[PDB]
């Protein structure tokens, strides 16, 4: 759990709410995301059917209708969420093997900074999530009417409410995690002036 | 089995019964679970068949039937259940990191507030148990009447007898850590005064 | 395999025949247990054929003639059978930290009641594969008539032999142990006056 | 994480260029690729299929149209990467037990050489990239006529949009990691005079 | 590696040929069998198949021709003799436990009776692989007569010729074990006198 | 990465090219064995086909084209070129305790003897790969003729390509590996004189 709570951002610097909350929440999202990837989104372009004979139909609807699985969002988002803290990490560690071999204002500065872009990442991953999917339920019949599907086609889509049911966890998660970094940010700047 | 008793809630002030009795509960439900997971749960879906020959019918009625899978239930609740432990921990470490840069009864409403929180984490897993499965048992043939299926039909469970025995194990070390916190949030009280 | 001996359940008041012959035959027990679980056993539905077109009747078939695979009888026995050794070095740990921060008869007895808690556990689970397996040997064929099976069909079992091996090496690993137990709690007795 | 660092090229001669950017870059492709390694690559060739009876299309046809993987493209340009940095590392090894059993410029030199040949490495993996999958983009929909399919065929890829995805995000990464390498031995050289 | 080392039977008493041979050989026929497992014999029995329409025959044939697959017997045989080696060492512990807590004859004495254990164990399981597998090298065609078949049947083996090339190599690290433990035996005991 | 460079062969003995060079070529083959095993040769078999109708031919064929799969060959290879370093490891650690509980060419024989075993390992398996698939590049169609096959068959393998380039890598990594203990040997032979 101590790479997780590296990972999270935790610092000198850092506040009670990005030391012991931030962390937790992402160690939560980690865990559902363990739990969720492989048992109720392995079997998502095996068991998707169409009521059709025309051959390449499922793919080219699955495809249509699932551009990149919520699975691989939320691993790249979390990735990307995570980076900026092993950069900070990595920039203290270059420091104190400088001092070593041989101020505060700039670990202050990036520890700011790096808030900032955990926050600008979460966002843009929220707002990409609603553009590919407006609603947060899945459904179980959808109308598929691209090339080589003749007319329009009835597909079925594999575990829709237990999908229904880990989106709302993950959306709730990623949600408290960006309140939490707005009050990070405004608390660091009330605490510096 | 470090870890796991640090999820379970070890702490400074937990008497007997939350030290020894109730990790051991929760690491006997891991271990279980893990044991369960993918042995019987696997196929759950693959196997799942009934007797029609509709397209899609298959995936609707399994959808309908099982909303969301025994172990991910499982899963989730003990995630939720070993969240505060760990939020209390991270709170003593930031506490004694805090003093070593440089009281009692804040650790001691902190542990009593986190026993709370896992009783209701249980109590409430409990409640939406028995609202997806009234019967701890489950049976070889269910009807199905969602759309595409046509009037009503027959589909068979995978395993009934083998998941119904597993789900009263679960069921009963739940329960006993119900009672267990009960007694430890009680046991604290009366030592308090 | 230290973890295994602790979990077999050596003790500062064990003698030779608790702390060199009982942890070698629980390790056994294990290492036999990984080998088998998902070579052996791991086809044991999927492979499982009846000579019938009847929809459902291959799933009904084998639930019947399998309420619970060996397997995980076996890892339910291994699991309880450790858990009693656990709580007593739970139980250690919470005394020696007791003892830190500020009898012998207790640990003894605590001894000798966990020995007593494995030899019932061990037991019991020897009488339910009784009742439910009274054979040592698994049969190649079997008749079934259950609902919804027209009259008596005919189902194959995958690896009866294979099993068959396995489960008596299982079985001989209990019985040795259950031996030893028994001669534990008499060799403490005896020392006791 | 220390060895992923190791094979980045982190070196006592290296800046903060090649000690805190590098090195997270190399950590974050290595992160992209174990995520969509398996999940999203794994039914390549499984369900990719063609609209025809001719037995062996479908091999030859996947052949002609995908001579070898992304992502193992993707994992042989890693290894060679990461080959120079372990050399160098064994290198000063091999130096520093020397002089415990018994200069600074062949160590500068050294790492100048290292990143020159990881320069040139990431130069002739895109290069071959480029001339194996000349658009970024990944087609639903693919011509065949190698022999023994008759006339020209339609066959079907999995998975074209998230592909795309992905093998953006490792190209992005890819040319973020020459530019660095390249103001690496510009920096050098303008330090050394 | 060192566990490894353990299980062979390493002793402060065993001579160069128990130190450093016999162990050697041991880590090559677990690493043989670890590479050789799931690679060519995890298809034995879904790609074993029979030119026959009676269902069941496939798996009766398999059944009768294989009643344990080499790669059982031969985890069974390394678990069985590296049981003995084990068996001293917790020995050895407890004495040292003893002797903390308050002869060199016994040691020598329970190491040579380990290694007529092991010598024993190889030389049985030597003799039932001559048993159940008269001849090194399997074949592609096997006639069944086995009810239900009717009459004789032709069944198919998968891959004859790498089993063949994994079973020499196996056998021939055997007896070499075989040869190394008798000379152990000899040299300890005219060492003795 | 310590445990590779002791299979590879370092000892105190060993110059720069046995030090820093061949270690790297060794890791090197290992990790590009590792990342092609299963990814690419995964399916040699199940997508091996065949244009007939006779029950078995698909099987028979596979076995007469594919007597030992290359990856199977390639491991083989590391474990035995590994198995001399480690008998040297191993009788260097012999030796030491032996000085601890009470010279040096016997130290330089050793290693120059493990140099030659290995070189002719190498040599020996170049040799046999010749032997069993004289061209360095797989074919897509192959002509089978093989009982119960009727007159000539057509087969179709899996990922031709592929499994060339992966070929041609390790084919010059095996070479180069030569090429590097002849130096090594010739190197050591001068200094002793």
């Amino acid at each position: 759990t101590g790479l997780y709570t590296l990972l999270s951002g935790v610092n000198r610097h850092s506040t009670a709410i990005g030391r012991v909350w931030l962390s937790v929440i992402f160690i939560f999202r980690i865990m559902v995301l363990v739990v969720a990837a492989e048992s109720v989104w392995g079997d998502e372009k095996s068991s998707f059917i169409c009521n059709t004979l025309q051959p390449g139909c499922n793919s080219v609807c699955y495809d249509q209708f699932f551009p990149i699985s919520h699975v691989r969002l939320w691993s790249l988002q979390l990735i990307l969420v995570s980076t900026p803290a092993l950069l900070v990490a990595m920039h203290v560690a270059h420091q104190q093997h400088i001092e070593k071999k041989m101020i505060s204002g700039t670990l202050w500065w990036t520890y700011v900074i790096s808030v900032v872009f955990r926050l600008l990442f979460e966002a843009v991953f929220m707002y990409v999530f609603y553009l590919l999917y407006p609603g947060y339920a899945m459904v179980r019949l959808v109308k598929c009417d691209v090339y080589p599907c003749p007319n329009t086609v009835d597909c079925f889509v594999s575990r829709p409410t237990e999908k229904t049911v880990f989106t709302v966890f993950m959306l709730a998660a990623s949600g408290i995690c960006i309140i939490l970094n707005v009050a990070e940010v405004v608390y660091l700047i009330i605490r510096a002036c």
